[PDB]
């Protein structure tokens, strides 16, 4: 009884208004739709190969040295990824009527922390990786011997620490939804649509957490917590892509990833 749940509480905990399913209904099918999901094609996913990854040798300037192979291996799938990103905000209304420029700012704004995400929830406890691109599922070393250094940690432990959140689609598209539709970038024109499409986006998904009732103590605090560990990840991200491209050369990043990632 909803009445007696609202005058028993301490405070209340409103579900999603009729509006708001809207939106959460077209923010979990464009993220399902955009997921490599668990369709048919995508779960075909192959174990990085244990020999690779193993052999981190060109020096990085924080001293955490890149393995040449294992790297190349990620290049070579992270276009779908990263395009994957891209379709997912391009089905969100909000986004899609924002200006061309804004648009770039906010997908090269949120593209790693998405990517992240991505992997994070894809953690698998028994086998102790991530899965990457829906398709390749990578150890603790490999990932972070191929390339990401200390991110890779990051990424992990977030995942580890996921695994108990038991997110939905929605949850992780809404999470999606707020990452994306940030105003922590420069050079924006709609700053303000974009706060205000963020606002109905957390609106909406701490109503929809309210819905589910996790029975985690303080789910949502926690779970915004999370999305502060993303820009993190992001951040560091952003680093060691710089010295990533110090010191490699430009034949090894897919003309997409150095996009997405330069400044
Ligand atoms: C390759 C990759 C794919 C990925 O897929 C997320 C998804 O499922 O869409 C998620 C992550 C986190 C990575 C890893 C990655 C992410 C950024 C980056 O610069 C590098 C270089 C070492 C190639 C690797």
């Amino acid at each position: 009884s909803h009445m007696e749940e609202m005058i028993r509480s301490l405070q209340q905990r409103p579900e999603p208004t009729p509006e708001e399913w809207d939106l959460i209904h077209i923010a979990t099918e464009a993220h399902r739709s955009t997921n490599a999901q668990g369709s048919h094609w995508k779960q075909r996913r192959k174990f990085l190969p244990d020999d690779i990854g193993q052999s981190p040798i060109v020096s990085m300037p924080d001293g955490d040295k890149v393995d040449l192979e294992a790297f190349s291996e990620f290049t070579k799938i992270i276009t779908p990824a990263i395009t994957r990103v891209v379709d997912f905000a391009k089905k969100l209304p909000m986004f899609s009527e924002l200006p061309c420029e804004d648009q770039i700012i906010l997908l090269k704004g949120c593209c790693m922390e998405i990517m992240s995400l991505r992997a994070a929830v894809r953690y698998d406890p028994e086998s102790d990786t991530l899965t990457l691109s829906g398709e390749m599922a990578v150890k603790r070393e490999q990932l972070k011997n191929g390339g990401l250094g200390v991110v890779s940690d990051a990424i992990f432990e977030l995942g580890k620490s996921l695994s108990a959140f038991n997110l939905d689609d929605t949850e992780v598209a809404l999470l999606q939804a707020v990452l994306l539709m940030s105003t922590d970038r420069s050079g924006l024109l709609c700053v303000d649509k974009i706060e205000k499409s963020q606002e109905a986006y957390l609106l909406a998904f701490e109503h929809y957490v309210n819905h589910r009732k996790h029975n985690i103590p303080h789910f949502w605090p926690k779970l915004l917590m999370k999305v502060t560990d993303l820009r993190m990840i992001g951040a560091c991200h952003a680093s060691r892509f710089l010295h990533m491209k110090v010191e490699c050369p430009t034949e090894l990043f897919p003309p997409l990833f150095l996009e997405v990632f330069e400044d």
